Formats: C-alpha cells, structure tokens, sequence
C-alpha cells in the first residue's frame, strides 16, 4: 500500500528502534499516558505507578513495551502482508483489552513522538510520513477485523 521506499523509511528507523526495545516501549507507554491519561485505566496493574520514574522502574511495564513493539515490529516487516499477524491482535484487542480505534491513534502519536525525539536524523518529514501511513494501515486493517468481530471500536 507504501511505496518500496516509503518501507525502506519505516523499516530504517524500526531498526533504530530495534537498538533499544525495551527503552523505547517505555517512553511510548509513558508518553501515551502522560499525553491521555485515560488510556493508563486499561492498564490495571499501572495505576499504582505515580511518577515518570516508577513507570520507568517497573520491569512489568517494561516488558508489556517489548511485547507490544515485538508485535508491531512484526507486523510492520510484513509491508502490508499483515493479515495473519493482525487477526490474533485484533482479536485480543477487540475482546479482551476492549482498546478503542482512537487509543491506537493515540499510542500511533506516541510513537512518532518518540521516534522522532530519538532519531531526527533518521526520522525526517519524508519517514514520519511513511510511518504515519504504515501506522493508519494498521489501524485501518485492525478496525476491520474488529468490525468482523462483532466489536465496531469506539
Ligand atoms: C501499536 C499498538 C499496540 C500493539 C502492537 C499492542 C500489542 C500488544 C500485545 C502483543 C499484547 C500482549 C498479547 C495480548 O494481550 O494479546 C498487549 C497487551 C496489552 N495491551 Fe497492547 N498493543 C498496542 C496498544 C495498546 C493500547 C493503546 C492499549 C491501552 C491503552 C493497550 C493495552 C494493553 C493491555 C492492557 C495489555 C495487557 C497487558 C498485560 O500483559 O498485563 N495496548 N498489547
């Protein structure tokens, strides 16, 4: 649905990313809920977790960023050839966590946030823009496959 290079742009940049997983999950989460704090009520074991420092303390929320990064990272190397990696999460998306389309979007900022605050060298307007349309693929195939679920993502 990208071009080839606009992949190239977002798999550049994933592979700074891949340089450090762990710390860039938990800057994604922690900015996800410094920017919209309603999203930290799904995380029911995070809600104790006050200060930006015992976010960054707690090996819990530190491995919940590798895994949701593992799982996009995944994704993101199909190149639009996703839908076996979509389906399980849209299924767990839609009818375990119950996450809206709009905290994709949200946690979708957030991740062009950090990427960009990281890597400005590797992350110009030309790779924020392939990343940003490689992100509404995913959200855009995932909505459908709520929709498929019976659950419609709001
Ligand atoms: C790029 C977007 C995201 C990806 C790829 C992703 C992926 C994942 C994966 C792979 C898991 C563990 C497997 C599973 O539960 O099926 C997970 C767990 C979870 N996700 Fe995410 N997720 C994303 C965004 C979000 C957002 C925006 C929220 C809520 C605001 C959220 C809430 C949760 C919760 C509550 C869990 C359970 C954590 C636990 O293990 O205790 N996720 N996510």
């Amino acid at each position: 649905v990208l071009s080839e290079g606009e992949w190239q742009l977002v798999l550049h940049v994933w592979a700074k990313v891949e340089a450090d997983v762990a710390g860039h999950g938990q800057d994604i989460l922690i900015r996800l809920f410094k920017s919209h704090p309603e999203t930290l009520e799904k995380f029911d074991r995070f809600k104790h977790l006050k200060t930006e420092a015992e976010m960054k303390a707690s090996e819990d929320l530190k491995k919940v960023g590798v895994t949701a990064l593992t799982a996009l990272g995944a994704i993101l190397k199909k190149k639009g050839h996703h839908e076996a990696e979509l389906k399980p999460l849209a299924q767990s998306x839609a009818t375990k966590h119950k996450i809206p389309i709009k905290y994709l979007e949200f946690i979708s900022e957030a991740i062009i946030h950090v990427l960009h605050s990281r890597h400005p060298g590797d992350f110009g307007a030309d790779a924020q823009g392939a990343m940003n349309k490689a992100l509404e693929l995913f959200r855009k195939d995932i909505a459908a496959k709520y929709k498929e679920l019976g659950y419609q993502g709001a």
